[PDB]
């Protein structure tokens, strides 16, 4: 019994925290790569997460698996193309997926990441790669995906280079720039390289979204809509702190990505305390309902709507309304936005 059965749009799950335990356990054997568990029973129990961590805590479970991964054209095509199969099978008919092309590389990149030893799996071969996996498994699923590509905030050195992958890869699946990774690093939403990648992408037309709000303050908010200049926000649970804020941004129709379960498990949100996205329903905000990391949480998109319907009291009707506003956010051209429209209009009937 899914809580909503019917077509979904998902506009915030990165590809490197969607992998199959078994894929993930292949390629560890494959390239002789340790992993902390042989069984994808207890591989998913190491990787997977049972309580509440902190946000740097959590970006720690990717170092299990990352390096299996990485550097190998292979893996990376095929979890590329084994993505779009697990989004067709949840019912999401149009997705967005992130993730950062530096960290799957072995080759021009410095720092050099998981200890890799140097290869020619180059940062722009790894956006070609995802490309080809996604449009293999769009041909075969029938289902539209898109990419984003991710600004680590920890190394904004690498900040420019996504900027030209964007534009080198502009709508070749590739449809805007996110800023993730540890929001806890103070003043990592201003370090000259994120800003000025930024600044690019601004005047070159490329699509922005922006980490922000999940476990910082509304100025780490206020700092990627007006400084950074997102379209949309990635969490930003925390902006309602600041009624001014909040507000403004509501009056300018600003679009939070809202992945609920992953804001109970990051620590993010106190389960004691009412869930920013009741406040956003209430106020019938511009927002989306999205996995995340879907292997570390040990969840589903239907996880995500199941928490809101039992717990929040979410509606069939409040579920057909955010998926038309995630479907309007998009980063889709107009006339591939349309198409969107129309279609989840027809099945929403
Ligand atoms: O998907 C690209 C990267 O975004 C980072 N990321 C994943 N989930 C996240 C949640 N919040 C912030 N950053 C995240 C990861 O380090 C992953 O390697
Ligand atoms: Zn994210």
């Amino acid at each position: 019994t899914p809580a909503f059965n019917k077509p979904k749009v998902e506009l915030h799950v990165h590809l490197d925290g969607a992998i199959k335990p078994e894929t993930i356990l292949y390629f560890g054997k494959k390239r002789g790569i340790a992993l902390p568990a042989d069984t994808v029973e207890e591989l998913r129990n190491i990787i997977g997460m049972d309580k509440p961590l902190s946000l740097p805590g959590f970006l720690a479970k990717f170092d299990y698996y990352m390096p299996v991964i990485a550097g190998c054209r292979e893996a990376i095509k095929r979890i590329a193309y084994e993505f779009v199969e697990m989004k067709a099978k949840e019912g999401v008919v149009y997705v967005e997926v992130r993730y950062s092309p530096h960290l799957l590389a072995n080759s021009k990149v410095d720092p050099m990441p998981w200890n890799q030893t140097e290869g020619d799996v180059t940062p722009d071969d790894v956006v070609d790669l995802v490309n080809q996996g996604l449009q293999e498994g769009e041909q075969a699923f029938g289902i539209k995906v898109r990419s984003i590509l991710c600004c680590m905030r920890h190394q904004p050195s690498w900040s420019l280079e996504v900027l030209e992958l964007c534009k080198k890869y502009n709508q070749k699946t590739v449809v805007a720039m996110d800023l993730a990774g540890d929001e806890t690093i103070e003043g990592s939403s201003l370090f000259p390289g994120h800003v000025e990648a930024y600044e690019g992408a601004v005047k070159n037309g490329i699509h922005r979204t922006v980490h922000a709000g999940e476990v910082g303050s509304p100025e780490v908010v206020r700092e990627a809509v007006d400084i950074l200049k997102t379209e949309r926000v990635g969490h930003g649970y925390h902006t309602i702190e600041d009624e001014a804020l909040y507000n403004r941004l509501l009056k300018e129709n600003m679009h939070f990505e809202v992945c609920p379960w992953s804001s109970y498990l990051t620590g993010a949100w106190d389960p004691k305390t009412t869930h920013a996205v009741v406040r956003f329903k209430n106020d019938k905000a511009n927002y989306s309902l999205n996995t995340e990391d879907p292997l570390i949480f040990k969840s589903t998109l239907d996880t995500d709507y199941q928490m809101t319907k039992k717990d929040m009291g979410f509606t069939e009707e409040e579920f057909k309304r955010l998926n038309i506003n995630a479907a309007k956010s998009s980063f889709l051209p107009e006339e591939e936005k349309k198409e969107l429209l129309e279609r989840l209009y027809r099945e929403y009937q």
